[PDB]
């Protein structure tokens, strides 16, 4: 497909074609492991790919493979840049930014695609369950990894987890740190379909067009609808917003506007209370 | 066997000892349901409700059509979908699917579904409310909303992601795919499978396994069920269940005798359990 | 391992080895059903593993197998002692006092694993869902009976089931009382995984052992977290408390007490308000 290039970064890629983006995180020399600035440019790109509306879809995958062959989809927080309370920026101040841009990617009404080759762990992991959909290489190696490395994720993390393989098998993952192969990923349930290497961006990119051939409105509401059985809400903020939204589509609701402009009272009697 | 139960237009009721079968009777259409078919369809769902007898209801499509094809519901019928619903005869826009998705969700019998063929859409939501979900090795399953321009936010995404889970919840609405009965099976919407020839004697088989429990014993469990996911009506069908119970205690009937004697009640010999 | 002895109960064994703590039902005469004492027992082990900071996980099983050679994880509630209104103990108090342990088991800060081997059956069933994890011996069998025995389970037993192997199936389960092999029950979520009836206890030291070079901190949390998707404010009490004992290990939060106990007011102003 012709990619074009649509932004410039640090530590990532940021390409759009038709109606689909790419993000590639590109730190191949640490996994792909975020840092706080990774973050501000990934919430940059997404924030992008939200604002354009010929963008419907975005692709989300990591850079490879390496040097030494290996793939890596995220690795997570850069634990070289780890300190007291949160992951150091370049002016000093520890963070946990990767909570925005979790949400961003969560509540943003384009479907984001996680395409997994070899290693999503730890903060990575996570990445890729918020994403409404994964699709991964027969190579992809998914786990947690807190309770090793002096973390933990109780936010989506868990709960979110919880909802996509049960709880039996979300308190596995995450209190033995194992790590679980494609095929394993596939049938706990957190992965939706498992392709070659070599077949992964392809796969995205027909999953991609599939969701572009349908109505956007219909797609907003029901990814705010999935939200609302889980984040309270902030979940209904999501969803009756969509509604206002198709609201002030409405005869109805405009009539109300023009009253108020015109500095009159409005006339709501032709339209009828519907059982 | 089967002896019939009421007369409808767009849908066939029968009933036999303990089980009550609904069939949903517009085969030229994959059997999509109208206005009408669904007041007819809640009609029987409530006389089902109000038979004492009946435990279990089977829900299926009739079939196989001229065509061969067999089909469980294929949802809303778009010949009669207009300006903000679908028109019934008297020209008013509606979506009454959204009452028989309550009322089969929270009456206190097992209902389940049986596919043959095609559940899609608001078809497939249908079977998704159901209790239980039997499935013919021919049944295709889907959502089509974006694609048709609709969508089922409620029962049809919340609920469907308590049952496959969130991504699988996802994918089915988002690129309106086809699955078969052992995807379904596999992915956790679907109890079993069967070949079509079996469909109904399974249900039967199903059915008379829940007839031989407990009455209270069932409606208290769905009743929990739903607690689960509808907060306080999922707690109203509950407590009311306690309250039911209550009903039948000694020392809730000595609270309603003593008002109806104008007399203070004696609750001293009950205790302060544990 | 060298298993040792912890206390003496009429109804149960209970034993500690390093981090590990293994509880035993041991009344195989009646495929291990709990009496009220029974749980009393339960309890006063749960608790006292709770309490001994060696202990990071407990594993719960069933005695056996028993003379008919046949194995029992428990076969739930004794149906020989129950009567109006719950489980007549030895002083004839009606009990339902599982609904305490299911509690304990869900709520303490140590990880318990379930080692099913032959029966886990009605209020047993239960006890195995509420247990963190679950590893089956290839013979093991679960089901629910209480529709057929004139009992239920609305509690855990039903919501936790659903948020497990979904609600699909959680029906089945509970509507028509069948059983499910140890194959089945994998596949459907709700164990984590299956060995050998002989390999049972060597799994599940395997899983206490991994568990157990894991920071307690990140452990601990984790499972709060996990709670707190399903038990609302109960839930939030166990994930906000354990931000409050990481909050009375810092600096900051030690000011304000030493403030308060020498009569002056607490300086707070070198500490930043981070984003
Ligand atoms: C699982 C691997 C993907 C790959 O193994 P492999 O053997 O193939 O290569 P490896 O030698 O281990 O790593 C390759 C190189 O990249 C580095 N690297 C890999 N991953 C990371 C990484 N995640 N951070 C820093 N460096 C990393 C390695 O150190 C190494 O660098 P080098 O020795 O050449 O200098 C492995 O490297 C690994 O164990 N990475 C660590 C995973 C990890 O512990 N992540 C932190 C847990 S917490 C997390 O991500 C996170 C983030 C944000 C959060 C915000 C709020 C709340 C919670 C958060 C959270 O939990
Ligand atoms: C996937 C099939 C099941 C069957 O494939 P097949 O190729 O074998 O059949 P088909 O080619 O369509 O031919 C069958 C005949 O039956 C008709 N038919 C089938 N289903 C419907 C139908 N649902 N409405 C009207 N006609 C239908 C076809 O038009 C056609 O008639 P013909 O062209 O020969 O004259 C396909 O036909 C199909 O996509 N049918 C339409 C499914 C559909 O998108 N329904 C609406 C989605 S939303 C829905 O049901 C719904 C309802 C209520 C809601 C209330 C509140 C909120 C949301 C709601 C909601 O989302
Ligand atoms: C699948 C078995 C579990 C095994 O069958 P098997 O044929 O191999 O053994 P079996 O011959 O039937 O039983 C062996 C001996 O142990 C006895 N036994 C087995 N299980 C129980 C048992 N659960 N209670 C009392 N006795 C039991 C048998 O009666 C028999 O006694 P015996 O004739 O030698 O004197 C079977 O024994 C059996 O179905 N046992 C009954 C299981 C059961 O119904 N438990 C009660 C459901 S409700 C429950 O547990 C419960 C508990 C607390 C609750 C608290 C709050 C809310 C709900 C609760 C709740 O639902
Ligand atoms: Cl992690
Ligand atoms: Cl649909
Ligand atoms: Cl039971």
């Amino acid at each position: 497909m012709d990619w074009h290039i649509a932004k410039h970064y640090d530590d990532i890629l940021y390409y759009k074609a038709g109606g689909i983006a790419k993000i590639v995180i590109n730190r191949p020399h640490k996994r792909n492991a975020f840092r706080p600035q990774t973050v501000f440019e990934l919430y940059d790109a997404f924030c992008n790919a939200r604002e354009d509306n010929r963008i419907g879809v975005v692709l989300l995958t990591g850079a490879g493979p390496h040097s030494d062959g290996k793939y890596a989809f995220c690795s997570g927080g850069d634990q070289s840049v780890r300190g007291e309370g949160g992951y150091i920026d370049d002016q000093g101040t520890p963070r946990l930014n990767v909570l925005d841009l979790q949400r961003l990617i969560r509540s943003m009404p384009k479907v984001v695609i996680a395409l997994v080759a070899g290693y999503a762990i730890g903060g990575g992991h996570v990445l890729h369950l918020v994403c409404d959909l994964t699709i991964a290489a027969d190579n992809a190696i998914f786990g947690q990894t807190g309770p090793k490395v002096g973390s933990f994720d109780g936010g989506f993390g868990s709960s979110y987890l919880a909802r996509i393989v049960g709880q039996k098998k979300a308190r596995e993952i995450w209190y033995l740190c194992r790590q679980y192969s494609a095929q394993e990923a596939e049938r706990m349930g957190m992965v939706n379909t498992v392709v070659p290497v070599d077949r992964l961006e392809e796969e995205g990119i027909q999953w991609a067009k599939e969701i572009l051939s349908k109505s956007p409105l219909a797609i907003r509401c029901l990814k705010a609808a999935f939200n609302a059985d889980c984040d309270g809400q902030a979940g209904l903020q999501e969803l009756a917003g969509n509604a206002t939204l198709l609201y002030y589509m409405t005869e109805e609701g405009s009539e109300g506007k023009q009253a108020f402009l015109e500095k009159r009272p409005p006339d709501f009697s032709q339209y009828p209370w519907l059982p």
